[PDB]
């Protein structure tokens, strides 16, 4: 009868758990060892001899082996304005990503839903996250239609979000699942680099970094509180807290502008240094209340923005080299898939933990941390607990 | 602590309440009676006699008196590519709205925070919503910086959201506030029509509607559970439930595409007809659990997408004339400010209720409903409870 009573019945009881993880990538991929030759050829830039050598050095430093890319050589040959450095091309880019982002997201979601093993009609919420394109209705609507979810799913459409947003969607899903009894949240991060792909220029050296690191992929989760063991629900990880902060003295470190030439990034400031200098304050805030101060006692997931961030955090905290292993494995095999990346690493970690026969989904450890890094500079910190294997 | 104990300690107890409302608009405004002449003059289109007459009649029926617009005659005189029908212009539009959307949002936020009466350091969360431009970092970051909020605010950046999203941010804020003990959510919707303004054409009759109805404004809320009366917190409305659904047979009713020419809308189907046909299903879903079936017993807030929606809903449900008064007032005095509109209407309702000395913030009634309408076609339904005056 009362509002109070309504509220306690309406809400869930326990912590939000990740009940399933599915991933997908375009089948087309490039080996990083071959990418400088390919990139400078298809962008008609082979006369830029010195700049190509610079790009080879950057690609060698990236530690990336393979990247999946929706964009094919055959398609780019028909669309020279996308191969140019700065030609009007946003319409063409939008035409691609407003279709392909939800399509790739659907591939990941189907896999997640199958693992979960419950009826798709049981999904109550959809969180869709991308940095690739915008449209009305959004990608969330298209995913709903493609999957044939109930028309009354509660949707949140997270557009132009950037690299921190794998952590962001965990934070979003956590509150949705925990505040709503029975709620089952389909989370999808889907990224396609057709918005940023362009020809190189010595007037845009930042562009060379993106051209070496960014890649395509999608990851899907089912998130829910109060798992029902009797129908086979089992969490993989449980979320305990999720936080977000802007780093001091970082104003203007990473800007991304959506223009008539597509999405353009601009880098200033020492991003790996800023993150490494500050990350302990986030660890303290997250773990002091839990009585934990040994960062090597944690299982780790960090957004693989590039190798320097990871190397410098490792050095700064004295992490054992094992800690960043799952993060680096994804960077190596997939590149920087923006928001999706930390969700691929979760998948890698729980899969390897099973193969290696250790005691929990978190490399045999109890507590863990997941970091998202993005414009702001923003650092998102999610505290996770493993589950026994 | 166990995870379940941590969870209990981490969350709030009661329903989320709207603790404060503030609004703002660009100073510059246009009277609707004068707009057909002005619009067709400034876009060098006054020789399009038959088209201008079509536009005049649309404005004559719009029931709008006044619309605020950041775009001035002088600015448009200096930027004629904005006045052309479909000229390259996204970059110019972005340059405007990436600044003006958060600035206008800040103005509304300062008013809400003053009414709330608490230190801004107590804001824990920020939800920013717009349909006007995109950027990285987002308007949420810019607002955080402009207001000097704590760097550790938890942010959600809702971009390209559209007309249903005043309801959306209520749905978001409800879960944020209810699931986090002590959380105080700053919600801002800020809309600036510089992204859609363009010259008229008989090849884009759909655009005449937007040109007649869309307007600029921002609204801010403070939302929180567990109000502290000892420091002067008092909810204005309390949220009970928030739902969302896609109407049947409505595919493509409203599409909006962000292109090199800016934002462009395309309309199909009978949107007033679709909503009137389907709205009782949403009312039933929301109120049948509450034992409420008399739609004239509710206080009403409906997104004023245009007058035909409101007229056809009124006729379908047999609503008394008075029910849509607050909605129609905002439409008349401000036009369709997209996502901000319903939040202005909440403000108008609670202010008129106090002026008239009625029993509650919701026109003296206990229960109320707030609808958002947008692309999908999406209908959002928020159940509200008033507070005694």
């Amino acid at each position: 009868s009362s509002l109070d009573e309504i509220r306690q019945a309406q809400r869930a009881d326990g912590p939000a758990g990740i009940l399933a993880i599915g991933t997908a990538n375009p089948e087309n991929h490039v080996l990083q060892a071959e990418y400088p030759d390919y990139y400078f050829r298809i962008t008609n830039s082979e006369h830029m001899t010195d700049l190509k050598e610079k790009f080879k050095r950057i690609c060698d430093k990236s530690t990336i082996r393979k990247r999946h890319m929706h964009l094919t050589e055959e398609f780019l040959k028909e669309n020279p304005h996308m191969c140019a450095y700065m030609a009007p091309s946003l319409d063409t880019r939008q035409d691609i990503v407003v279709v392909e982002v939800p399509k790739l997201g659907k591939e990941a979601a189907v896999k997640a839903i199958k693992e979960w093993g419950q009826p798709k009609s049981k999904i109550t919420h959809v969180v869709f996250c991308t940095t690739s394109g915008v449209d009305m209705p959004g990608a969330d609507y298209q995913l709903t239609k493609l999957l044939g979810l109930r028309p009354s799913v509660k949707r949140l459409m997270m557009y132009q979000q950037g690299c921190s947003a794998g952590a962001t969607v965990l934070r979003i899903a956590k509150d949705l699942a925990e505040n709503n009894r029975g709620a089952r949240v389909l989370v999808v991060c889907s990224e396609i680099t057709a918005v940023t792909f362009r020809g190189p220029s010595d007037t845009h050296l930042d562009g060379l970094v993106g051209a070496a690191l960014f890649s395509d992929g999608a990851a899907a989760l089912i998130v829910g509180s109060d798992p029902d063991t009797s129908v086979g629900e089992k969490p993989i990880f449980e979320m305990v807290s999720a936080a977000q902060t802007i780093l001091p003295d970082s104003d203007g470190a990473i800007d991304g502008h959506l223009r008539e030439v597509g999405l353009v990034f601009h880098l200033l400031k020492d991003v790996p240094g800023l993150i490494s200098k500050n990350i302990v304050k986030s660890l303290d805030e997250a773990f002091k209340p839990l009585g934990i101060s040994d960062w090597n006692s944690l299982f780790w997931i960090a957004h693989p923005g590039g190798p320097a961030i990871l190397d410098q955090v490792e050095i700064k905290l004295g992490l054992k080299e094992e800690k960043m292993r799952a993060t680096r494995h994804v960077l190596s095999e997939y590149g920087n898939m923006s928001s999706a990346s930390v969700l691929f690493i979760l998948d890698e970690m729980r899969r390897k933990s099973a193969k290696d026969g250790v005691a929990t989904t978190g490399e045999g450890l109890e507590w863990g941390v997941l970091f998202g890094f993005g414009p702001g500079l923003t650092v998102e910190t999610v505290v996770l607990h493993s589950v026994p294997l």
